[PDB]
């Protein structure tokens, strides 16, 4: 899901 993609903010 799009929440999962935070990892793209570290």
């Amino acid at each position: 899901h799009k929440t999962d993609s935070f990892v793209g903010l570290m």
